[PDB]
């Protein structure tokens, strides 16, 4: 083999954040190690009930990885999909494979000296970038006003908004008192969070598309294909869904549905990188946009690699996990230059750490 | 509320297997009982990993039961599949669901002082039934033949024959061996564990043709859906597949695809007996045929219920957990009586338990 | 058996009607009792012609009943439709079926000290409700406008106006009356009782639009399922069809067109609970809204098991038959918490009865 | 950058055939080599027309590549074939982009010190291989029996005899010859070559059908892709196509009609690795068998990153351009283990260039 | 033989452009001689890279024309193309193939005494033409507004205005100025090079709506065919595009996806004449308008030959090269009268000659 693999080590890390949204997330890391010196580090995560499931299943299905060929990470990931044929290919258990998949992909990258993106190979060495400047449903427009405004001050390229409340006409208050504080010039999308049934997307779409939003994000329940694409071939503001689907199945279902203009894979979510590439084969081929959701630490690399340009989200809930930092300049969040990932593990990660296990001979 | 949950018990018991084929089988039992003194029992399993994620992930959410109504046991499964969102609707998650779906059907059917199959309604007091009279690739074919004429000589309806040996020739030597040894009347299927490829999938069914097997099963990758409905559409041959999956929306691809005669759903593993419900109405609107794989202890109840003659596997290996058996008679495995599942804990499941919780006060 | 049929019962009770509207309605009563000492209550009813070709057909083939496990529903409402097989699966012979067959789960849910909600199992407590509040195109805006205030007040949760006339103009002043009025907080829906040709009804739903009505209830003839899907595609007003429909069948191929946005089934006139769920089973996987047609004494434990919100309209013509009452609040009807249907004959019934038939010995 | 493309070295060598059948080949060969001491060598070619194309266009664009990042292969193809925007996305100006796009492809697996295989990832150690064994339509016979005999007996893993001559019952005959000689147990394989019109295929495949034939290729047009799908559904034996085809979108149209079994991809005719990836997606997402046509130096490295068994050729012309070879056991070729291709210009190579030109300054 | 082709000259004649857009352009002319007599010319070409790989394959196959009947056109096509298969039937070397083509009908046509636009067999003796009047992102809307109406007066029958810059409204602001200028009587079309991605085209077409602009070109990636069809499906304004394309292939697989309302072949580009009257055949089956692009001394014939009525582009880039030139009056470009294309080479074509080649002996 091109190397083997000789140790593993799998941690069950509480991340709690600092306002309740949800009061914390409970992060896999997988660290991987070879005969030859080589090392990974990769993640999944579970936004409540998934965690303690998550590292029981990586704790059972690690050992498969010592004296492996860790160059070889779709036939890997397979084989430890096959270790656990009776569990599926999505969930929990594929995305305990991801945390590992995305170390290997971590430790491939470093071995040829070159970041994830470069590794993949990339078409731009920065990528437009958007945030929700701490804002919620419930928080009062001024203060999101103030601090969407920060934001963009200090090079944020756009503002998502929360929306998907009983009231209707109240997002619609919030969003005009937004656009007319920033003004037309600041790019504006909205995200409904699977709060509204056919008929309230339906109204709710007509009222927006004056507006000229980036897109509308998750309108409709995110397994109601038909019910996407019936808004994406009615309306011209951009359908944006897939955040919650986990696995290339799903996505690929979505996209058969012409369900999505921006389509939004979680690589930790579906079982890492491997799966989350063939979904961007697919993405690319059917033609659509991709904005990527969530973990921003992996998917700048990972965005930075798609054909189109793409919308990545600046989230800053996982920093204190690691010791580097993403950069935002002029509206677009910069790709790290260094190896892999480029993440090391805080000090901070031990005292979260509840649950860790660990196989085979560190070298 | 008609009732309300206030304890919640589960287990995560291995089963040691007499003859190892995989040495054991993790089996997550969930125990639920009411404040008005009603109680379910229900299980979900893993074959190979899997049992360790399905406990603790069944054990983060139990909680969520406590206080409910158990007769709204649709609306549990999807509070608790919310409660772990990030996790999906198939897999490890929904399997752990799943033990405690059943357990609320079991619960539900006793309240009635009805078995589940009456519960549900039934279309037959008795289901075909069928064995592989402990037969695998490596036994040698005379001692398959002895045991499965044995099998025949105590009531059971068919005989499956394990198949896919990279020798062909030998596959089709043993089956036309059995077939002569006992006849053309009793019923001979074969299952090939989704060894075959296209090309090799074809020229097999092909041969096959003329034996006028009841159904060729797993011919193929258990997701290759083109290719199923392709050997369907050419071949007299029934077709046999969906052991593998693990929700509606996979059996939805399945039966959109037409590619199974014979639908094998599996209630623990795609999540319980709603969503297996959900499977069967799919499948009955489609005109298939059904053959529930594994777990005949809920299964009969669940064939019982289908308006079509399905077929069900009489396989002993869980029996040690339970205090009470199928019976199985002129080809047929009769329908409990008794309330619910009609199935209660040994007094070997505690010495095969290396894991449980519970949560809530006993009635 | 888990019981047996040893006696039915049924009954022909011609409904007066307080204001002709259809001076009266033919109700089918059926009572079934077993030998265990269960009993249950069921009904079809017929609009203008059918009262008598329902009971005729239910007499002939009650004695088919007598001996048979009650607990078999689906099993039973096959063996009554192959009694008269001639007769086909729709239409008055599968009506006549209806009524024995609700009689069966009200007699089910009763064996589990369950309402009929409990023992499908339901999503919600209440129901959306609303009513026409005694308006017909003849009814001066007026007085309509002041008894729909008052349905308001008493609970009800939106208004229903008939449309339709040769003067389209008209509808269009009354409904903008009636909107003005009321308020743009009242939900409001149309139905026009397939009085539109395909060119009126494209024009009307464009003219109705800016109205945002919570639905365009049968535009078209009730068999156009292309004209339905059409206006469906074209316009964000819900469009609401399928009262008129007498079969799975035909639902079915509603739902195949994409024809509505709201299904309407009417349990009784489809053949019962048992056609009436397959529908539902149906709809459900399409992704759509339910709004059950009639006899709300029923349907509101139906539509309390469907997944997504319904609405159920508020009808009060029924209520002299029976002892119990249905109870509004806050816009929404109350689900039953009495066993079964929750229905029991009033003493008015006999008076009304015109033709009566029995069979079996009574418990 | 991660690093910067310093200098870039085009060559058209004439490789001379031993045995005519066309008397040599055009070889396209790209050097590339960075600031960073990196470097890498690629190639596509022409057999007849279209060497000086190539060449010439190569020449033309090769400046487009001096200063940049070497790691962002298919940004850089996109960039040259833009260069080159009017001759499209297919034909000679992608081939010669091809022959860059292999060279980055070998660099950045040299980066990492690992086979062009285990940078992409492989699933096998070892590919099933096939060859002519020298043998053409007018080979006797008996020679040709005596040179296969040969080719298994130093290792090769089947046979693929020429067909496809206006006297069918001769291609029949041959092909019967072969069979009996070689027996069972040696996989054979027949290629028309586009000779058969629709009626003449379909009466041939269906002679060859109890031959049990890996496949049938090119049994008709390269471009009658409804035919070979007619084929592909009428046929056991699995239909081969698509080595003609020179882009990823023709393929796609292949695929899309389900017109192959196994899929024949040319990565130097249709552009490089880059297309040929987008290609391999597609084919593994569509389910479909890999056969990759030619350049095997190239392809093993490629078919051992495919999902399923693939088969590639091995056939020795290309031989004497490169120092290196590839090895042969037990019916499969191996995958070589040293870095990138693992290929270097034999000395033969300079005496055999009949054009050459660079551009930039060599490190 | 019908005659026989008896001397071929190709040259390779770098036309330098007035002014920067781009700063010349190759053109491929193609010389036919025949023992009777005829003579042929004709030409392709190529915007930025592509000249030189045109001409060394032209070179490279020209001999294969040699000895062959001119007459035979679509035959000898084809025996070029097969004499470079591994070329493909796109790209440069059909384009280089397209120069023989063009000569030979030019050859033809002269043959019968007739026009090429009459030997092809008219449906009109003018065609409706427009022009850019030299305008680009560039040119102030003052000078631009001031060299349309020049155009206009000399007879051109609409303006096309270059967009798809960064700032839409820039666009719509000198479209508006143009527009107010002109007036609403004269046509007014744009073309954004392919510069929006879905998103942006979807807003920017919707604005236009109002405009009545005869069409928008190019507004997506020419190779999104979804796309183009998802705008022309949702818009009143004309979709047109194809100009990119190389082959009839690809305009077939445009033409599938109804990607175009005006589909704008390039004959030179696709391959001459002979693949050019393929593609027009598809587009008058499929009801399409057509609008070839570029080389109006060719597609002024072409256009003429259209059953609907085309328009063509005004363009005076390519007179230098020749002796002749087209008339405008009334909005309409006058189709030319003399015998074949009606070209012959000027003076200045020796000047601007790079490479040459010829085979045979001139008659
Ligand atoms: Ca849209
Ligand atoms: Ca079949
Ligand atoms: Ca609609
Ligand atoms: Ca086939
Ligand atoms: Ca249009």
């Amino acid at each position: 083999p091109s190397d083997r693999i000789t140790w593993v080590r799998i941690s069950s890390c509480y991340l709690p954040l600092a306002t309740p949204i949800m009061t914390e997330i409970a992060i896999l890391f997988a660290e991987i190690e070879t005969a030859g010196g080589h090392q990974g580090l990769g993640f999944s995560y579970s936004k409540r009930a998934g965690g303690p499931g998550q590292f029981a299943h990586a704790r059972e299905i690690a050992p498969a990885l010592i004296g492996e060929d860790p160059s070889d990470i779709a036939k890997l990931w397979d084989k430890l999909c096959w270790a656990g044929a009776s569990a599926g290919r999505s969930g929990l258990s594929t995305q305990a494979i991801g945390a590992f998949d995305v170390a290997l992909w971590d430790l491939k990258a470093k071995r040829a000296g070159l970041s994830l993106a470069k590794l993949l190979g990339s078409y731009r060495d920065s990528v437009r970038c958007y945030n929700t400047s701490g804002g919620f449903l419930h928080t009062p427009i001024d203060q999101l006003m103030v601090n969407a405004s920060a934001s963009i001050e200090r090079g944020i390229g756009g503002i998502k908004l929360k929306v998907g409340q009983p009231d209707g006409a109240l997002d619609i208050a919030r969003v005009t008192a937004v656009r007319k504080h920033l003004g037309d010039a600041v790019p504006l999308m909205v995200d409904a969070n699977q709060q509204w049934d056919r008929p309230t997307a339906q109204r709710m779409c007509r009222i927006f598309e004056p507006f000229n939003l980036v897109w509308i994000e998750e309108p409709l329940d995110a397994y109601d294909h038909e019910g996407h694409a019936a808004l994406a071939l009615q309306f011209d503001t951009p359908i944006a869904t897939g955040e919650m689907l986990t696995s290339a199945a799903e996505h690929g279902d979505l996209i058969r549905h012409r369900a999505a203009d921006y389509l939004m894979p979680d690589a930790p979510r579906v079982g890492g990188i491997t799966p989350f590439l063939k979904i961007a084969s697919l993405a690319e081929h059917a033609g659509l946009m991709l904005a990527p959701h969530f973990a921003m630490e992996l998917h700048v690399h990972l965005a930075a690699a798609y054909p189109r340009e793409p919308w990545v989200e600046h989230f800053e809930w996982l920093e204190p996990l690691f010791n580097e930092r993403i950069e935002i300049r002029d509206g677009r969040m910069l790709v790290p230059t260094r190896p892999g990932l480029g993440l090391t593990l805080s000090g901070q990660v031990k005292a979260w750490t509840r649950e860790e296990a660990q196989v085979g001979t560190r070298p």
